[PDB]
């Protein structure tokens, strides 16, 4: 299948560079640096797997269409990357964003119908100029945004599995978007905002609680925008710190590293969608607020 | 004046002092070194301004009764010191709290109906046993809790203004409580949670815009117990702020000091006020949890 990474960032070395193995046509979209890397010594991936690929690399779109394009920028690049890739979408070309946050597939409905929404477990990190660390292996789910079907969203689901990434299909992606986002909400807000590991927000009753308090307002606010859960937000919150006891969190890692934060399309979208329901959702507020003001003193 | 301040520690031997040098019969009451430091070698009073005094000291409150008893302890030891002490407390006896949070006066009122209620302004830091460092003069609220007027409330009020310690009388003290409740919640809040001196909370437009958020909160939950405002929160909440920029709020030099916090009682206290009027204080009960988790660590 003939793909094109739009952000060869981490997630997107690693997404690329796994469907480079299985013998795909992957071109890598980003910056000078990776590209040039990877044009001279390859791609390597390390930790989870261990291995040395040879990717196209590039910072412009090609103007041939791709079977399929995957938004691997950061939330706050999506809709200038989308401009500036627009003229790589053919008739046939589906976008499929594996990117946290909310409203990036509503940005990429703007150039196709064909859109489909996806959310990954698995951990990359881009550790130098053409390697990345494949940190953790997790499950993948994409699906047609916003819900239902398409043939080829279950063959990008074959060529995914193929290529060593559990897949599986979902006919309710914006539930799985905003499950995550919400999940994303509790655990990037008060693992930011404290400065402690994932697990701690499990293992402190009251941090416990007021996760609780902040998921259930999230999930009220999707419910009343008519969105429903395949799989509660809680459970798939409590999993996901599961998952990632010994882990950092991106949000508090982007501050970390100077790095700008999604907090504007998690907690943000959610205060944003909230208020154009008529609803105003507190805790995700003064979260932003505290997440956004915190970076400010970096 | 007769005036037993329980616990000298620090704005109570700023009081205590102060009431000393004008010639009152003052008698501190707090942990033994505090104690044997003033009964040694006297209290000595720097900063603002500097003197030293001789008030009499001890451990546990004279079975005497005083004119007044001003309760200067932590939030946290109330109740506790309440006990302690409850031998002093006579039928003319009245209890004035100065403290920050809000109940203590409800707690004070299971002892007598001569309960007054009290918001200071001044700043004071118990450096050294026997040491008190007047950090900043600000102006003193005090009146008959919960509302209304009393002769004996002017009378404090007036020994207080010939102590040096500006004073004004209000017939509506628990307003004051819960302003300054309020204004705590925000500061307290915030500047513990980021870290940050008191100025930065305006200067940030964000952080001053969520303030007007929580402060708000805070409001709404008053005005549903029956409770209105002399002067609004908010604009004391800048007033504060202003007034206070170079200064990290007194929540989080305890963080830092590895002391407990009085949020139980600010933060605490707005959260379970709300749930018992069947609310909610979502912004109030994060903060709290947050400045809660953030003293652990
Ligand atoms: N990292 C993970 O393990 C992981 C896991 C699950 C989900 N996600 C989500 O996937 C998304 C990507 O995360 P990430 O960790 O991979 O961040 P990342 O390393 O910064 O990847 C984004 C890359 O795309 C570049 N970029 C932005 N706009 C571009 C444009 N028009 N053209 C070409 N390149 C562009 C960025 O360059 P500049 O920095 O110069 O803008 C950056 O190199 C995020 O939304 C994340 O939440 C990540
Ligand atoms: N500091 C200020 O400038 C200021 C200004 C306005 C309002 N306030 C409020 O006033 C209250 C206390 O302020 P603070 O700064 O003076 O705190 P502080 O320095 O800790 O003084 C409290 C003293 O009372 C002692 N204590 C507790 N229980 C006692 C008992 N039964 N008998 C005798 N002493 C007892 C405490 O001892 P232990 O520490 O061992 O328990 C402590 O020494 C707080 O509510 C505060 O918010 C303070």
């Amino acid at each position: 299948m003939r793909i094109y990474v739009l952000g060869a960032g981490s997630i997107g070395s690693l997404f690329g560079a796994l469907l480079a193995r299985a013998g795909n046509d992957v071109t890598l979209i980003g910056r000078r640096e990776q590209v040039d890397a990877i044009n001279k010594n390859g791609l390597h991936v390390f930790g989870a797997e261990e291995f040395t690929v040879k990717p196209k690399a590039t910072i412009y779109a090609p103007e041939e269409p791709p079977d399929l394009l995957i938004l691997a920028v950061k939330s706050y690049s999506t809709k200038t990357a989308l401009e500036a890739a627009r003229q790589c979408i053919g008739r046939n070309t589906w976008v499929l964003s594996i990117q946290n946050g909310l409203g990036n597939e509503e940005l990429a409905l703007k150039y196709t119908p064909n859109v489909m929404g996806g959310v990954t477990t698995n951990g990359a990190m881009l550790v130098e100029w053409g390697k990345v660390l494949w940190a953790g292996k997790g499950i993948t789910v994409i699906g047609r945004y916003p819900t239902g079907r398409d043939d080829f969203v279950d063959e990008v689901a074959s060529v995914f599995n193929e290529a060593g990434i559990d897949t599986s299909v979902t006919e309710n992606a914006i539930g799985w978007k905003w499950a995550k986002a919400i999940v994303n909400s509790v655990i990037n807000g008060l693992g930011t905002v404290l400065e402690v590991k994932n697990g701690h927000l499990k293992d402190d009753p009251h941090l416990e609680g007021i996760s609780v308090d902040i998921a259930r307002e999230g999930c009220m606010v999707a419910q009343q925008l008519g969105i429903e859960f395949e799989i509660h937000p809680l459970e798939l919150l409590w999993d996901t710190i599961e998952r990632t006891r010994e882990n950092y969190n991106s949000t508090l890692q982007d501050i970390w590293r100077g790095r700008e934060t999604e907090v504007d399309y998690i907690h943000g979208k959610i205060v944003e969608y909230a208020r154009s329901v008529g609803m105003e959702a507190p805790r995700n507020e003064l979260l932003w607020v505290l997440v956004k003001a915190k970076e400010r003193i970096n």
